[PDB]
C-alpha cells in the first residue's frame, strides 16, 4: 500500500483504490496502473520534474529503502496477477530491487522529489509507475 500526497491530490496504484478514491476521481489510467483523487488537506510530497534514473524506493516487506537503477519509462509487458490479465503497462520503469505484492504504493524518490510509485515486480525485479510527465499535479 502507499500513496503520494502533492498538493489536492492523493495518487494512489488504480488497482488498489478506495470507493472514496472512485466517489473524489481526477484522473485514472487502468495502462499505467494510476488513479488519482482529490483532498481536503494539502500534501507535502514534491513531484521530481528532471531524467534521474537512479533513485531510492520503499519496500514495505523489508520495511527498507533501497537505492536503485532504473530503466526509462517505457510499454513493458506484464504477467497476470489478481488485478489485471498479462497486458502491455505504460509509462513503466523496471529495477533490479526486493518486491512483494503488496508493496505496491512504496514511493520511488530522486534529489528532485518523488518519481513514481511501486505497480509491478517479481523474482529479484521491481517496476515504477512513472508520474513525472504529470505536470498538472503541480497546479489547480
Ligand atoms: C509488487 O509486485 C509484485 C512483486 C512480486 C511479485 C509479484 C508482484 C505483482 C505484480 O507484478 N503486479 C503487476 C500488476 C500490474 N501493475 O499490472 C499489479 C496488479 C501486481
Ligand atoms: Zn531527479
Amino acid at each position: 500500500s502507499g500513496a503520494i500526497y502533492v498538493g489536492n491530490y492523493r495518487v494512489v496504484n488504480r488497482h488498489l483504490a478506495t470507493h472514496n478514491d472512485w466517489a473524489n476521481l481526477v484522473w485514472e489510467d487502468s495502462s499505467r496502473d494510476l488513479l488519482v483523487s482529490s483532498t481536503t488537506a494539502q500534501g507535502c510530497d514534491t513531484i521530481a520534474r528532471c531524467d534521474c534514473q537512479t533513485g531510492v524506493y520503499y519496500c514495505s516487506s523489508r520495511r527498507k529503502h533501497y537505492p536503485v537503477s532504473f530503466s526509462k519509462p517505457s510499454l513493458i509487458f506484464v504477467e497476470a496477477s489478481e488485478y489485471y490479465p498479462a497486458r502491455y503497462q505504460s509509462h513503466l520503469m523496471l529495477a533490479v530491487g526486493h518486491s512483494e505484492p503488496g508493496d505496491c504504493g512504496g514511493i520511488l524518490r530522486c534529489q528532485h522529489g518523488v518519481v513514481g510509485i511501486v505497480s509491478t515486480g517479481g523474482n529479484g525485479l521491481v517496476g515504477f509507475a512513472d508520474v513525472r510527465d504529470l505536470l498538472w499535479l503541480d497546479e489547480e
